[PDB]
């Protein structure tokens, strides 16, 4: 989605399938596979360690933020949003 | 800890563990079983976590970690601080 890439500091934004394969992408090529492969291992990770902890909880969101830039991850298949530290 | 007390009594906050490098909690403001509960589970997620920025990008560094679900939140600062509180 546009409106939602136009958004201050957003760089990007990628849909992938419950097995990580990207089915929307508003990035490049090889960016879109910089992440893709290597956020659908860690989004598994926090939705299992998500019921591991409490097998009736549910993972809803996820906020990862670094040095250099912020991701976010949402379930619906996993959206994925990139973009500059808040 | 002055600062823990401070930390643990904002609004929606349930609890804090410290954690070191191989995930043992060294200072809880929780019950025993809670603070096991979460230490050794959050311990293998938080080291994914990390190992994934720097697979994204070798010169990047995890610094903030926010989980939320449908029943709480989980935030982890890098020691790790884990913050356990209402979504
Ligand atoms: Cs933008």
């Amino acid at each position: 989605l546009k409106r939602l890439q136009s958004q201050k500091g957003v760089q990007g934004i990628i849909v992938v399938n419950t097995e990580g394969i990207p089915i929307k992408s508003t990035m490049d090529n090889p960016t879109t596979t910089q992440y893709a492969s290597l956020m659908h291992s860690f989004i598994l990770k926090a939705r299992s360690t998500v019921r591991d902890i409490d097998p009736q909880n549910d993972l809803t969101f996820l906020r990862i933020r670094s040095k250099k830039n912020e991701i976010m991850v949402a379930p619906d298949y996993f959206l994925i949003v990139i973009q500059n530290p808040t």
